[PDB]
């Protein structure tokens, strides 16, 4: 309890080492897993902190344990900078994660066995939006929506099932699509057979805190996201709220489903919204949205294709039939030449669902270690050749190389 | 720039939160906290969840994952998961659960349908929000029967066996935030047993003294055991599961993919240390401490003519009854914490004031043991707390008191 002798290496040498190895794995391998990011070190020297110690029940100025004026000053002040991020009428901080920030919407407005609308996740949904072995699913009646001929959101089928099924609420938003969604639309919809609509921008939300994706907040009734994806902050969740609904979303978060909040992590929260408000950061997600870009035109230059035709954003999804190889074999295939992606369907997939014919791949964890156009145009290449021979050694190994020398002269922690 | 450890401090980054940290980092050196539920964790739980861990998404689990790159992640958690089965000699555990309510939820959600009918010990007499409060989901989306403390302010296995078998619960949870005495886990075990229910103890308040030996384990008589990491273990914010072999499947996809998704990996690193801390013979030592001194407090506090509930307290906690001084839970509380003492307001046994005034306050001794206290500070403890209930509105004692304490604070430093 002097910081000295109470080190992960002197009291716990075997995790210590474990972190070690993870330190060295984030910079040695190219991340395009599209969820990931690298937080700063201020983030985590945050959720780092004493305030792991404190139990603060209840909100800010109304908390049910004493000694809480200072992590009201925390949670006020995340509360305010997120609000003013997207424009907000009000927020809820609290949230453990994506998945808990979900949770509290639909604890909020709806029973068990209500009908809920949701993109389907083989069209590129979140689990959170209907998935029969989440919680959504399960205890939910769950009617899916996906995309059209030209692979972008169908919203006349979407508005044709709202009318059919009469769901209490409606779900948008996406884990893995590329396209600018048309919130404005997806709130007509909802009006129109009087449901809420909620907007899951959890892969967006730096990209709209920036202004380079639509922000989805002056049409939904609830917008729900994660602060650690593109929005680089710590691992947790955001509720973003009208005003008439703040009364049930803070009370469905606590008591409702969560009890005393991580006030480390929420601290860590308020310092990724300041570094989100800065001029830096906008010029990061013009990056970001660049770098996927030119990642995209890249592999369609080698052959690939990309689902939707383009990007708007930072994630694009890739149909790798071209090159006669599975989204499970060229995971596979990548990772041993360093580079992490992850499989995913296709719309009209032909392979079994662990199988898959694509993977996702995203720019803004390479975007944040400083890759460029050029470094994005490279990765495109290097991922294409090891896709055209991915059980070759002398490929694999020529890639793991030049991979080296990327991650070398571009380190993710000085 | 941006990721230069050099110039990426709080302070650097963000001034206004590097504040408010600094004035908490003070706040906790200078006031003595008797809340029951927290503690004060260690530089190398801290530096856990402040690493880079923090950027990994791990959906899955050890070996199973859904992302490439989990090796190291792997074992951090697999560490956890080990030592914590160790520790209370559980057969499986899930670590993951992001605090103890999505432990108790992920336990619901795998064994249970909404509607399905709940036994819970009530708030009134000290069980916890989860454990079926009508504004919890606990209680709004279950049927929910409740069972109490009988005359002697110990809890009615009588009664709660009654309930049992009239109402059928599909499932029975036992555990408390507020009660003093040791639980018959194995005489509700029985009674779970012969209505066909599952038995769930939440030890979330006691787990530390379970692992150290000094409070009866429900591991051997449940079929699942829930906890914090954060209160009288002394690790991170976070939730932990425990159950037999053979609700292993179903538990382990009712946190992901059931109410969760990618774990706080970082969090779980935090929690392997704090499993290993908790593996020491310090740990035993530390914890008999807590035992002996909140037996003390509570000799002390009766000495200056308060009441204790149950009459004594077995564990690391206690419900003051304040009546015979006159003053309510929500004064005391504000008194005391004028007077640099944290405490938490609670409801006693049939309290005659509202629930937002209560005739009691709630006192534990984990975290003044941890920042040294013996036997001695914590006799003199009970006395400040007699001398400001006395009075509490009198400036002068609350000064006099406040003196008092920053003289323990100052010789009894946290970090
Ligand atoms: C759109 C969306 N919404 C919620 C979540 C879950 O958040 P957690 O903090 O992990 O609970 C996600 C998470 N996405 C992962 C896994 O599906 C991803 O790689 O996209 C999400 O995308």
């Amino acid at each position: 309890f002097d910081r000295a002798q109470s080190t992960i290496a002197n009291v716990d040498p075997e995790i210590f080492a474990a972190i070690e190895q993870e330190n060295r794995r984030q910079e040695d391998h190219i991340e395009l897993i599209a969820s990931e990011n690298y937080t700063s070190p201020a983030v985590m020297a945050a959720q780092g902190s004493q305030l792991t110690n404190k139990y603060a029940e209840g909100y800010p100025g109304k908390r049910y344990y004493g000694g809480c004026e200072y992590v009201d000053v925390v949670e006020q002040l995340a509360i305010d900078r997120v609000k003013q991020l997207f424009g907000a009428e009000a927020a809820n901080v609290q949230p453990n994660s994506g998945s808990q920030a979900n949770q509290g919407v639909f604890f909020a407005m709806l029973k068990p066995g209500d009908t809920i609308m949701g993109m389907s996740l083989a069209h590129g949904g979140h689990l959170t939006h209907g998935s029969p072995v989440n919680m959504s699913g399960k205890w939910f009646n769950v009617v899916s929506y996906g995309l059209n001929e030209n692979e972008d959101i169908d919203y006349d089928a979407a508005e044709k099932l709202a009318n059919e099924h009469k769901p209490k609420l409606i779900v948008a938003g996406a884990s893995a699509f590329a396209l600018k969604i048309d919130f404005e639309r997806l709130a007509k919809i909802a009006k129109s057979v009087g449901a809420y609509l909620m907007v899951d921008m959890a892969h967006y939300a730096g990209l709209i805190a920036a202004g380079v994706y639509p922000n989805p907040v002056p049409h939904a009734d609830f917008v729900t996201t994660t602060t650690h994806k593109s929005l680089r902050g710590p691992r947790g969740g955001v509720i973003l709220m009208k005003a008439e609904y703040e009364k049930p979303i803070n009370s469905a978060i606590f008591p409702g489903i969560q009890g005393g909040p991580l006030m480390h992590v929420i601290a860590a929260k308020a310092v990724a919204f300041k570094e989100a408000l800065s001029p830096e950061f906008k010029e990061y997600q013009q990056k970001v949205v660049e770098n996927a870009r030119v990642l995209a035109e890249t592999l369609v230059k080698r052959g690939l294709r990309i689902v939707s035709g383009r990007t708007e954003s930072h994630v694009m999804l890739v149909d790798l039939r071209a090159k006669h190889i599975t989204g499970k074999a060229a995971e596979a295939a990548l990772g041993a030449a360093h580079i992490t992606v992850n499989k995913n369907a296709i719309p009209n997939d032909p392979e079994k669902p662990f199988v898959t014919s694509g993977i996702r791949l995203g720019s803004p964890a390479m975007t944040t270690r400083g890759f460029g156009p050029a470094e994005a145009e490279q990765v495109g290449n290097l991922i294409a050749d090891v896709l055209e021979n991915p059980e070759d050694a002398a490929t694999i190994e020529r890639v793991r190389a030049q991979v080296a020398e990327l991650t070398k002269r571009f380190p993710v922690y000085r």
